[PDB]
């Protein structure tokens, strides 16, 4: 029971449909190219002839398209959307989430915007987390079904929040990964084995030092417990740059990180907190 | 093995003081020394003996814990008193400097460990404190129990430069991660999202469950982030969202530029981890 329709059968859409099939939903799939449905049909999905069919098969509609492609893909369903719910899992920016909400509401359709926080292969498995924003009543109604994809975290009722959080978190992820790669290059230049360093960095340093220092620096969280003044950190960075030069490793990462600090000291004090770096960007 | 081992601490800045106080708390006979007078008094209050000069300080203990700002200049006058003692140097800047200190120590007949303090002064001698060490394994095993009073002691290997190398590495990751976090916080903050709650989500969940897992997934020798090209698209959305929110795009622009360089060097369609080959 609990019928669900998935629109969009790229790598992620297919993972979504397959996970719902694995939990035993009646899953109807739809895709622009008809080739991509066959493996899901093999797994017990019904392929919809057309979008009206797809949409009418289920009260819940899970959308995972390539971007725009929402309006063009589901538009022809017209009045069949009325009284249904769209869970849009692809949005690029908050403005696009907001446009999709307007579109949905214009058709009498409930709307949730979601951000998938794991790769396709993790969808449906323990550890999977999806962020949602939109109507709380819609969320509470479909919570149990959404839980088959990933632990569902409701951020608030405004449409654009999930994509905002997602873009924010991903921005941190890229910077952290790049810093990690500089670190691994640095120890690798002396022939340190990467696996063991990586475990030290990730199982210990990341949560015990990086996480605690972020919470220490955050002015509204109260580890005793600080990154120290900007000046002290500029000196630390100079040693990291020195170390990179003597090891033959590119100094771009730590040079940039240092330059940023120099701008903050200039705007503020050698004594100002690390967190005040943020005021350069807002 | 002497539970009350005499120890000398040279350098009484915020960190050196924390070191000395932690050893005093664990019942060592601690002699302290600093260049500038005036920093020793609180430690003397706690039971430390103040050394007049560095020969005095050095000749009081077989174990010498050094925590200077910079070593050669401070301990130079004690050249001959150094013979048969052990230096634990907790403040080298680079691996080369650690190696120079080793050569200098060994020349004078003194054992040498280099250490990196991984917590702030207020955490020294408290739960969670960790110190990284490198140098002679016999020196390490001899003083391990004493060093444990400062922080959980992790021996990385016998080569002098390793502790500073690991420390600089780890700290390089920390700065990048913090800067990314600050961009994230600015971004949610621009919509009026409260910072505390976002910070706890980012740190208590995202950091270990996502950032740490993906690093381990990308690391070729541990058993992902998708191709480089997929990630450039994701970064373009982050830039777009940053522009719509009125938040400076520097951080995600620089991250994106790095990926563009990687795809240009022929690492497009390769794994994210291959970005590393741009730097070595
Ligand atoms: N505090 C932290 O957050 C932290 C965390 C981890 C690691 N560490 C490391 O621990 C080291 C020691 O730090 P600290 O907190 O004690 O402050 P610091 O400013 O790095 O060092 C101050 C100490 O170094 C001495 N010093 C400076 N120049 C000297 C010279 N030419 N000859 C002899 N002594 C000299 C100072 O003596 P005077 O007082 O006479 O000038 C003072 O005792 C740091 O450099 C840092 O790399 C610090
Ligand atoms: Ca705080
Ligand atoms: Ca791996």
């Amino acid at each position: 029971n609990l019928p669900v329709t998935v629109a969009g059968l790229g790598p992620m859409g297919s993972a979504l449909a397959a996970a719902l099939l694995d939990r035993g939903h009646d899953v109807t799939v739809w895709n622009r190219s008809p080739g991509k449905a066959a493996p899901l049909v093999a797994k017990g999905a019904r392929q919809a002839d057309d979008i009206v069919d797809a949409v009418s098969a289920s009260r819940l509609l899970v959308v995972c398209l390539a971007d725009d492609a929402l309006y063009s893909a589901l538009g022809p369903a017209r009045e069949a959307l009325r009284g249904r719910v769209v869970v849009n899992l692809n949005s690029g920016t908050p403005k696009e989430a907001n446009e999709a909400l307007r579109w949905a509401e214009r058709h009498g359709t409930g709307y949730l915007d979601g951000a998938i926080m794991v790769p396709p292969a993790m969808v449906g498995h323990p550890g999977s987390v999806f962020l949602y924003s939109g109507s709380a009543e819609v969320f509470e109604e479909y919570k149990e079904t959404l839980a088959g994809l990933g632990d569902p975290v409701h951020l608030g009722t405004e449409a654009g929040l999930a994509v905002l959080y997602n873009t924010a978190l991903l921005s941190m992820m890229y910077s952290s990964m790049n810093g990690f790669l500089h670190a691994a290059a640095l120890v690798g230049s002396a022939g340190v084995p990467a696996a063991e360093f990586t475990k030290l960095a990730v199982d210990w340093f990341l949560p015990a030092v990086i996480g605690q220092i972020i919470k220490a620096q955050a002015p509204t969280i109260d580890y005793p417990g600080d990154a120290g003044s900007l000046e002290m950190n500029v000196t630390t960075l100079k040693h990291i740059i020195g170390t990179s030069q003597e090891q033959g490793v590119d100094t771009e990462i730590p040079v940039r990180n240092k330059e940023l600090l120099d701008r903050a000291v200039a705007a503020g004090f050698g004594e100002s907190s690390y967190y005040s770096v943020i005021e350069l960007w807002r």
